[PDB]
């Protein structure tokens, strides 16, 4: 019994990565995930230029998740390409490599350039729409006509098979019509659900404050707060969107709560603030968890149970 | 030192109230929410004729929270008015009723015939905007015109002053408009945040299950899931709507907890999952714990710390 399995025309090791953000910020960062036991890696989502993102403390954890409004501090484009060109070896596992321009035209000066060393390397494009929009708007993803536009702006100029990365969404109606969208675009074969649960506000009994500086102390949940929402996003794709692929991330810190991510249909499971917090050794523990609930139940295969969840009558 | 308020021209011995749903659906259920130690109650949101609610499981609970697909059961208005009109006792603690019709028209005739009631017994409403609007289209509050809709006709209609329930938002854009929409409306006098977190999923590893029977396991989750988004809705609220008062609701299991909430913002207290799972004996626990906290840190009244959270810079 091994997780190996084979997808978007690449083998994975088993079903495990980083998830965009954690620990793929630097060479150093990329050369540690490589190393570790997961069977991919993302790297942090770029802009065209370097940023150094929001004031410090920007990140806070807890025993139940996580918070943070991080201002999307990162190397820039230039460097991301670089390391999926010239540095990344290929030979240990797949590479996914992160875009979030400000805009439109943005994301697509980057993917122009990025599409070349995809067809030369193997490099798979994920899209982070959880990115800024125009005045009085919410993120993209929660703008389906920008979130139309986006995506039709992109297939174009990339070309080639790529997917998204997703919110959180509150409402079947909601889910319905972001599936729709989704559906119009054939060049995307995966769906990652979910980024950080939007503006949480953490706060501290004893000193009386917010424990982050930007934005007033609001920011994205990860962790614990987030499964069961990370859960319902997973499978409400997964139902709607058959010929994609469902990447799951959102408060995975066990190969139970992998397991139970596959059994809502992932394909792939991302691990964010338990990675954060526990560092690239989980991979390894997550590995054996996963395998041993398998092999209690029976399972063989996680083509065996990926995406058969039960209802109830 | 002492839990004691004066809002909205009745006085509480403590800010602690049921969440509605919870333990006030029958004349048993109130008159057990009289008796204990909150310092109010609110009636389940009700429809114009009674309702069977969604079948059996529709609620579980676990060590962090709940998810719940009730469908409203409930007795009807004409019981709920009966309540308010000729069997609670007023001298114990004040009443909220709330309403939630599932068209705009239903609300304007259930409010028209509680006006009476609430100018001569006092009884306060509590409109939940978290009602289906037409299927298909999201709930009313994540619909900001029909929102717009219901209440210029519950205003119109009812002509006094009254709550709103709101559901959780989680993009910026979406506090702003929300509470611009609030504020065009001067009889809503508080705003309860937060309703359950939308259609969120959890699933049973040992059975391979979901836990609930309605909507193929998705429902509202509560509990300590939801502290950080609750926490984060208040707060929006409490600084985007100067003239009205806010209450929190969510994630509510202690005397700490509550102390977030107020330093947020929050005027009540309301609980939920922690009430169902507990009993009404949380409410002398709740109170202990709370005036613990104000003990230590010197405080004596409430408005010595509501909506004192403070930012970093
Ligand atoms: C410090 C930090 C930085 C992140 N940066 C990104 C990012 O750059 N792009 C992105 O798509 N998601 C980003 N995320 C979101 C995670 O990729 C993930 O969707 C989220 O944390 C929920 O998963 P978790 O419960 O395992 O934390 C970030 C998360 C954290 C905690
Ligand atoms: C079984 C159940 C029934 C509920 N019914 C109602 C309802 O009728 N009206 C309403 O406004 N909120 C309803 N809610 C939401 C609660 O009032 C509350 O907003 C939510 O559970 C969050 O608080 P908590 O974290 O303390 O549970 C219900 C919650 C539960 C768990
Ligand atoms: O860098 C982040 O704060 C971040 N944190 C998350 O939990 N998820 C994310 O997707 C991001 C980056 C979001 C983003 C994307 C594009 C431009 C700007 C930003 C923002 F960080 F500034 F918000
Ligand atoms: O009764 C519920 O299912 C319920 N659960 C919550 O956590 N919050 C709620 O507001 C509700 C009631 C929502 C509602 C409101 C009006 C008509 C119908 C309903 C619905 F339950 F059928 F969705």
């Amino acid at each position: 019994m091994c997780l190996k399995l084979n997808l978007l025309d690449h083998v994975f090791a088993n079903p495990f990565m980083n998830a965009a953000g954690v620990l793929c910020s630097t060479e150093e960062d990329l050369r540690c995930m490589t190393a570790s036991s997961s069977g991919a890696l993302v790297s942090k989502s770029c802009t065209s230029a370097p940023r150094d993102g929001n004031p410090e403390p920007r990140y806070m954890a807890f025993p139940l998740g996580s918070i943070n409004s991080m201002g999307l501090p990162n190397l820039g484009f230039d460097f991301y390409l670089k390391y999926a060109s010239d540095l990344h070896d290929y030979s240990k596992k797949p590479l996914f490599l992160s875009i979030s321009g400000l805009s439109v035209e943005e994301n697509v000066a980057m993917v122009r350039r990025l599409a070349p060393v995809a067809q030369e390397k193997g490099v798979l494009l994920e899209l982070n729409l959880s990115c800024p929009n125009v005045p009085g708007k919410p993120q993209v993803a929660y703008d389906f006509e920008a979130m139309r536009t986006y995506l039709q702006q992109v297939s174009l100029a990339y070309g080639l098979p790529f997917g998204v990365k997703m919110p959180p969404y509150f409402d079947i109606a909601h889910f319905d019509t972001a599936a729709a969208v989704l559906n119009e675009f054939p060049l995307v074969k995966f769906v990652t659900c979910v980024n950080s649960v939007g503006n949480g506000l953490v706060i501290d009994a004893e000193s009386e404050s917010v424990v982050i500086k930007p934005k007033q102390g609001f920011g994205g949940l990860g962790g614990k707060y987030i499964l069961p929402t990370a859960l319902a996003n997973v499978n409400a794709f997964y139902r709607r969107c058959p010929d994609k692929l469902v990447f799951g991330c959102g408060g995975v810190y066990s190969g139970e709560d992998a397991f139970l991510h596959i059994l809502a249909g992932a394909s792939m499971v991302q691990v964010g603030t338990a990675l954060q917090e526990e560092g690239p050794g989980i991979f390894t523990r997550l590995e054996d968890e996963l395998l041993e609930i398998m092999a209690r139940k029976g399972y063989r295969t996680l083509e065996e149970f990926r995406g058969r969840v039960k209802t109830i009558e």
